[PDB]
């Protein structure tokens, strides 16, 4: 059965990661990974969290299944994350919402969901996008498509590029948005720009689909969320998928949400059944514990407090990372305006070197990106600021 | 797009869950759930376990992202548990584990690798058979077939009749097979029945599929692998489904394996990157903290001489069980001969019950069973036999 099984292609961002720990070099640099780092290169379990964890050791007297769909107060507090407070989807409950394995898990399972019961047959996504997406819908057995996005010449978003290309999308197709902090580009869309495409999506028939990676890492919690609530208040029908991961430094615990929109309370509970039944066949349940930390950390106001600053700590350590970087390539002899990195989100930036430069910059310098040029600005500090950028300036 | 989707039907493991809470009557007993219960009828956090989650605890300094196998850790453990010490599978390398969120998980993850990499369109499970089986495989894409197993008279291993039925079976199919404590009939093969299937298997071309849902439940942890390993000795290839959900009591934290076996190592490596392939595609990578639970326990020979004391008590309770139930209905008036009771293994039990004396033992009684007359033996305790036995009796 197995003699002649055709290889999985190597992967490259496993490669990165063993030639950087292969490479015996003292100053190496990290910038090619995808998770949070602080001001001393690694990457900690939050104070909030490890508070969670302990109360969770403490008063736990079973580990018995969770329902198909996850733990309740989980969903509801996802939702308000998404929709706000006062959300009229929340308060007409037109919102189910799935604990998933991860934002990865949340978009497997929409996709089965979609595929076994709509007629969808293709998703558009950015380009570039986070290559896991395509996988993910190619395994539920839809076609993706790619609609343009990046304007490599201004390091913006081709805005006219983007609405001209989504116009090639039939109705009844999936639209997939980064709600913020686009990944790899950093690059999104202002709320009147929002406003246009959520105007455009109703008009044209797509079924939205919004992965939120790191809700909090732009502006804030609720600001990085109005591009989404833009297309809640005009659309009948939506998904998201969202991740915990880089905001409670949840990673490994595969802490997600799948939330189904649809017009009103029977629709959705109907939907609903099925996406749980998609859930069954695929993991059964859901992971308890990470998710348990959220809901525990999220329904506390002493805890959720302290876990707020921490979120704010780790946006404006990036917001100072991608000023630092600016200014110390423009003081070491920029061949190159980068002012565009500031304006930029997230952990991600698109630094526009090329693949030679890239592959340049792991050889000579031990820096390592990603072979497109996304660099992660959380692997970057004070210490190893003034190496970089000479690195860099020395490949330009 | 969600206006005319079809319910997911009413799904009746959730329904008698439910039916069982809204039950004000004070001496309801139930029997229709999958989990170990105790002598005061709860699921509890093992004493093991706790002490892991402390040291977890104590000292994890970073959630970051396992690997898409998982803890390395954890798989070395999980192929000494099913293969043993001295294997010579583990000593040539031929088996690679990716941890998976629990068994069904592993049977997914399973069954996407072979509709995506082999030519298998079809899997072979028993009859009857635990219903997420086929589910799970139909969601890959392929069809599920029954073999005969369960002799209703003698309330034995019809082994004839599953001889006669699996000779349909094509070369190239899968054959599922549940390692021990069958569910939901609680009757497994002897050693010699094993032996003689193994050899069916390997002159029919089947890919054997294990199943390990209470590895250590039946007679203990090396004795309910006897039958894997008799496949293992006669097999060039092979898939093993493991679950640690029963026997370290972390059903909700989804810990689970898939072991794939092949010829030799280059083979298994290079068809284990595709299984990777479809874990990456759905979810990323698994949950770490059951996981690390497990790995934590198994390696440190402290916890586990606590923990494999705790499966032996959990085993033997039920085995209490089991002799109770027989001589409380022999005592009793017994319209019949449970003597058949005593022989099966694990936590699950044909009583066989019609649906009719099911459904009456519920509304008269309050006594709660599967429609197929499944019981879970260890939903009984010595304080509710008297009064089960009596609803029992009165329904024959
Ligand atoms: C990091 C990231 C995720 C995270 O996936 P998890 O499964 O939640 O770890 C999802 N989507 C995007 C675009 C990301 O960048
Ligand atoms: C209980 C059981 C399982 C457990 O599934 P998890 O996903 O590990 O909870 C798997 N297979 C069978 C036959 C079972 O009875």
């Amino acid at each position: 059965m197995f003699e002649n099984i055709t290889a999985a292609p190597a992967d490259p961002i496993l490669g990165l990661a063993d030639l950087f720990r292969a490479d015996e070099r003292p100053g190496k640099i990290n910038l090619g990974q995808g998770v949070y780092k602080d001001e001393t290169g690694k990457t900690p379990v939050l104070t909030s969290v490890k508070k969670a964890e302990q109360y969770l050791l403490e008063n736990e007297t079973t580990k018995n299944y969770l329902g198909i769909d996850g733990i309740p107060e989980f969903g509801r507090c996802t939702q308000e994350l998404l929709f706000g407070k006062g959300s009229a989807l929340i308060n007409d409950k037109r919102a189910r919402t799935a604990q998933t394995p991860g934002g990865t898990g949340a978009l497997r399972v929409a996709a089965d969901f979609l595929a076994k019961n709509t007629s969808v047959k293709r998703v558009w996504v950015s380009n570039p996008s986070w290559p896991n997406h395509k996988s993910v819908f190619n395994s539920a057995g839809l076609e993706v498509r790619e609609y343009a996005y990046y304007d490599a010449e201004n390091h913006t978003l081709d805005f006219d590029a983007l609405i001209n290309s989504l116009n090639e999308a039939q109705a009844g197709d999936v639209v997939l948005f980064h709600g913020c902090c686009h990944n790899p580009t950093g690059i999104d869309p202002t709320l009147e720009q929002w406003q246009t495409l959520a105007q455009l999506s109703v008009e044209k028939g797509w079924l939205p689909l919004f992965d939120f990676a790191q809700q909090g890492f732009a502006r804030g919690l609720e600001e990085d969320a109005e591009g989404l609530r833009a297309f809640a208040a005009m659309h009948k029908e939506l998904i998201v998928a969202s991740s915990y991961s880089k905001n409670f430094g949840l990673y490994n615990e595969r802490v997600g949400a799948c939330t189904l929109v649809a017009a009103d309370s029977e629709t959705v509970d109907r939907a609903f059944s099925q996406m749980k039944a998609a859930i069954y066949a695929n993991y059964s349940n859901p992971p308890a514990h990470g998710a348990s930390v959220v809901a525990t950390i999220l329904s506390n106001d002493a805890l959720r407090a302290i876990w707020e600053q921490e979120l704010t700590d780790m946006r404006q350590r990036i917001q100072r990372m991608r000023q630092l970087f600016v200014n110390t390539l423009q003081e070491k002899g920029a061949n190159r305006d980068f002012s565009f990195i500031i304006k930029q989100n997230g952990m991600f930036s698109f630094s526009g070197l090329t693949k030679e430069q890239v592959l340049r910059l792991r050889e000579e310098f031990g820096v390592y990106a990603v072979a497109s040029g996304r660099v992660n600005v959380a692997g970057m500090t004070p210490d190893n600021m003034a190496p970089l950028c000479e690195a860099i300036v020395a490949v330009l």
